């Protein structure tokens, strides 16, 4: 209902600059790694409250990272954000059960609002 967890693993400073000023200023959970392999040892530990997998970077991948919380806990909400690299899943990943599409670079004055939306769901 008020602020959360926000873990996002991409390879881009211009993607993690947007992201940081958005919740570090609206008091929300910065965090930030690298690839799925950091966040691993994150998520292992503890579930953040919305994730944007990467299915397109130097870091690692979307699949090995998103195969955890799929397995581990898919009950958790999750969200697909990548380019037009492996797009192809973005429809399954509905099939599946995921949240929506949210591909860089975007505007994190809608993210700010869409990290909610999902935790809504899990309203406690």
């Amino acid at each position: 209902m008020q602020r959360g967890i926000v873990w996002v693993v991409d390879d881009d400073s211009s993607i993690r600059w947007v992201l940081e000023r958005a919740l570090a200023g609206a008091g929300l959970t910065c965090t930030t790694f690298e690839n799925g392999n950091e966040v691993l040892a994150a998520l292992a530990s503890k579930t953040p409250d919305v994730l944007l997998s990467d299915i397109r970077m130097p870091g690692m991948d979307g699949l090995a990272l998103l195969k955890q919380i799929k397995q581990r806990h898919p009950m958790l909400p999750v969200i697909i954000m990548t380019a037009h690299s492996d797009l192809d899943a973005a429809v399954s990943a509905y099939q599946q059960g995921a949240f929506d599409y949210l591909p860089k670079p975007f505007d994190i004055d809608e993210a700010v609002a869409l990290v909610e939306r999902a935790i809504s769901h899990y309203q406690e």
